DNA sequence: CCATATTTAATCTTC
DNA sequence: GGAAGATTAAATATG
């Protein structure tokens, strides 16, 4: 149950892949848990707050 | 239409 | 004290 931390390897492929989408499909959060070996769960959950982030951004 | 999954909005937790 | 990760319940989307 710790919070997870990200390696700077691992926060540069979200970033990377949420510049492409910002809701990756199943398929694709699959093949990035394998590529960061992080959970699906955690994969869902990044992409929810940095989309979070970015909506409160976008309010002035 | 219906069962299941995903997303949203807000909040809680933790470093 | 601030940001991001995790949880929740409700809303929306999907097959």
């Amino acid at each position: 149950r710790p919070a997870t931390i990200l390696t700077t390897q691992q926060r540069r492929a979200f970033k990377a892949s949420f510049e492409v989408s910002s809701k990756p499909c199943r398929k694709v959060r699959e093949t990035l848990a394998a590529e960061t070996g992080l959970s699906v769960r955690v994969v869902q959950v990044w992409f929810q707050n940095q989309r979070a982030k970015m909506k409160k951004l976008a309010r002035r």
